[PDB]
DNA sequence: GGAAGCGAAAGTGTCGCAACCCGAGAGAGGAACGATCTCGGGTTGCGACACTTTCGCAACCCTTAATACGTTC
């Protein structure tokens, strides 16, 4: 993983069951999409995605034999009933990407302690960071906090 | 992958007990030996458990890394 060419290689090495599986869920309508070894299926359609951990079993023995294998234990379901993420992003039941509550709560503490200047400059930069991540992810959160914290206080914080 | 120490799992050998067999011996019945019962020593089968052997957890991070803050693998 430590080496600059290993993503390049891996990705290469996975192209083919990508191509395939990415094929086998397209015909199913089944969305499919791979971050390094995390493999992530959705589906409107009620039990569809039950098969597919069978098929990817097949194809990997196809494809590499017994070198790559699919890790049981980390094969979850998730509906709109649970919580769901993908690669640390939330996504909410309006359809919509957040950094969900928790994080989103935090952020809120952080700055708070910022108003009455009881963070420390480590934690300072951490805020300036996990709030340039935010934006990216989820631009009306910052809108929000500019509304709730004054839009003087955040841009003191930001510059 | 697998140090060093440790113990799980599983197979093998030991060993002490119980049940049995055998001959020896004192001497009931009544008056001539020797009935019945117990001593002492040996054999054999059984099974609980001690002993033996193999496996596998995961220290270390190899000369060889970078340093603005976050996120993901």
């Amino acid at each position: 993983v430590g080496a600059p060419s290993s993503p390049v290689i891996s990705n290469f090495c996975m192209y083919e069951f990508d191509n395939r599986i990415h094929a086998a869920c397209k015909k199913v309508e089944i969305t499919y999409t791979r971050y390094a070894d995390d493999l992530t299926f959705s589906s409107n359609i009620p039990d569809v995605l039950k098969a597919v951990p069978s098929t990817l079993e097949v194809l990997l023995k196809d494809l590499f034999g017994s070198a790559l294998r699919l890790n049981h234990s980390k094969t979850v379901f998730s509906s709109k009933a649970h919580n769901r993420h993908v690669t640390g992003i939330t996504i909410n039941n309006e359809e919509t990407l957040s950094l969900g509550r928790d994080r989103k709560r935090f952020i809120k503490h952080l700055i708070n302690q910022y108003k009455y200047g009881l963070l420390d400059n480590e934690d300072k930069a951490y805020l300036i960071g996990l709030l340039a991540f935010a934006s990216h992810i989820e631009p009306s959160f910052i809108t929000r906090m500019n509304e709730k914290y004054s839009l003087e206080l955040m841009e003191r914080l930001r510059g």
